[PDB]
């Protein structure tokens, strides 16, 4: 007759019972706006001794992350950004570079950053890159050719990597994952949509930069990255062309975020920093819609 105080649950909590005896409620409630249920968080302390549940049973709900709303709105020619701006932002050391967040345990960055370093430190919530994360193990995309020689690389065609984590990361108001692109024609991108890039890479004053900043971006047609060999594919965005803005050195594997077609208060990782012919001039993105398939294969498989 008594089902006892309920245990906890990660990223969430159980409201304090007024009561554990037979036919009590309590209510498991995620810890907003971090995370949302995975029910109605309800339960009842039922007649075999179990709090249970009309969809789980006795399984106690799953909080997961709420991806792509950052807690507060919004690289050369760009401005100082928060990390609360671009909480899926993730720094990577060596060699400099940048991430985004997919999900508690998976950073996707470019297949460059991580090709030369297996076991990539990593760091999360901070503006200034002056939290840290673990590898488990990197992902390269099987498109991206390998070199010998990396410097001088002309092939920057499927340049994407995912990064599975030991530990699964806490969500907060500076860390938090970024949507990614579905597969739909609504996420075909057009010529000046827009877009933000946000990073560490050099600035119009510095070579790199120590405090996180960011711009909006219109993508471009590819013709005018080319007049700026140099492989380009339909695997690549190009955006920039306005007031000097662009990614640069540094920036490479941060996510080109977009508003979501279906849902204006989310961004999705459109784009992920690539290369470029020139710094502020038009910018190379690996586009991410592409690599769906193999991105959502990838996390299924190793997990
Ligand atoms: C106790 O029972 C639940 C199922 O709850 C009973 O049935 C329910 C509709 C509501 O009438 C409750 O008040 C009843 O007590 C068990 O639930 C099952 O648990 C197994 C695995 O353990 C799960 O495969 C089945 O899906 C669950 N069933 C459904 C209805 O939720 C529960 O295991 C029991 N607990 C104990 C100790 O035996
Ligand atoms: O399996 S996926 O990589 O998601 C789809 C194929 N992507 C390519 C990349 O060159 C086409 O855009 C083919 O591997």
């Amino acid at each position: 007759l008594d089902c006892g105080i309920p245990e906890s649950i990660e990223n969430g909590k159980v409201e304090d019972p007024e009561s554990t005896l037979f036919g009590s409620v309590i209510r498991y409630t995620c810890e907003e706006p971090y995370y949302y249920m995975e029910g109605g968080g309800e339960y009842h302390c039922a007649g075999n001794g179990s709090w249970v549940n009309e969809v789980l049973g006795p399984e106690l709900p799953k909080c997961v992350p709420v991806c792509g709303v950052p807690r507060e709105p919004f690289i050369i020619g760009g401005s100082d950004a928060d990390i609360k701006n671009f909480p899926w932002q993730v720094f990577f050391d060596n060699p400099w570079a940048g991430g985004a967040l997919i999900n508690e345990y998976w950073v996707l960055t470019a297949a460059h950053v991580v090709e030369g370093n297996r076991e990539p430190t990593m760091y999360v919530g901070s503006t200034s890159v002056q939290k840290m994360l673990t590898p488990e193990h990197v992902f390269i995309h099987p498109g991206w050719k390998l070199l010998a020689v990396p410097e001088g690389r002309t092939n920057f065609d499927n340049d994407i990597a995912l990064v599975r984590l030991k530990d699964p990361v806490k969500m907060g108001p500076t860390v938090s994952p970024i949507c990614l692109p579905g597969t739909s024609s609504d996420y075909n991108l057009m010529d000046g949509d827009l877009g933000l890039i946000s990073g560490w890479g050099r600035t119009e004053k510095r070579d790199r930069a120590v405090r996180l900043k960011a711009a909006r971006l219109p993508v471009a047609p590819l013709r005018k990255c080319k007049e700026v060999a140099y492989v380009f594919t339909p695997n690549m965005i190009c955006a920039g062309g306005e007031k000097g803005m662009d990614s640069c050195k540094g920036d490479s594997g941060g996510a080109f975020a977009v508003q979501d077609p279906n849902d204006k208060t989310k961004f999705y990782a459109a784009g992920l920093v690539s290369w470029g012919p020139q710094c502020g001039t038009y910018g190379l993105y690996t586009r991410v819609k592409n690599y769906v398939d193999w991105i959502m294969k990838t996390m299924q498989e190793n997990s």
